[PDB]
């Protein structure tokens, strides 16, 4: 079955920049800006498009060594990502995926809301759960900020 879970987070960068670097330029910002949470991010198959397959690998200590990610769909035009965890750390014989939907949208002062959405797909009937979804927030947050920390630091990235 499914679990649906919303969000939002707010950032001080502009939509469009935060767009370019937090998704379109992630597997090299994350293990840069946040090495204690992100160890590495290896491409496994696909140019950046729907299908692309990443593996993110956890630092040591974590509760998790891996997440492999697909890119389901990129709009560049709406700010909107898709993405799906399919292998991995949660993901097994209680839970086939977590779909993820995230579209970064301009608030008039100049920075930007990220409406997020998360969807776990179970096999069977089997609760997912408020610790999950914290530690993914939290998790979320803490990249966000990090990208955000290094936008703000280095004004001509991602410009």
């Amino acid at each position: 079955g499914v679990f649906n879970y919303e969000t939002e987070a707010t950032s001080v960068i502009p939509a469009a920049r935060l767009f370019k670097a937090f998704i379109l330029d992630g597997d090299n910002l994350f293990p840069k800006v946040a090495p204690q949470a992100i160890s590495s991010v290896e491409n496994i198959e696909g140019n950046g498009g729907p299908g692309t397959i990443k593996k993110i690998s956890f630092p040591e200590g974590f509760p998790f060594k891996y997440v492999k990610d697909r890119v389901d769909e990129v709009d560049h035009t709406n700010f909107k990502y898709s993405y799906s965890v399919i292998e991995g750390g949660p993901v097994g014989d209680t839970l086939e995926k977590i779909s993820n939907e995230i579209k970064i949208v301009a608030t008039p002062n100049g920075g930007s809301i990220l409406k997020i959405n998360n969807k776990y797909h179970t096999k069977g009937d089997h609760e997912v759960k408020a610790e999950q979804i914290k530690a993914s927030k939290e998790m979320g947050e803490t990249l966000l900020r990090a990208v955000e920390s290094y936008l703000l630091a280095h004004s001509d990235a991602y410009n």
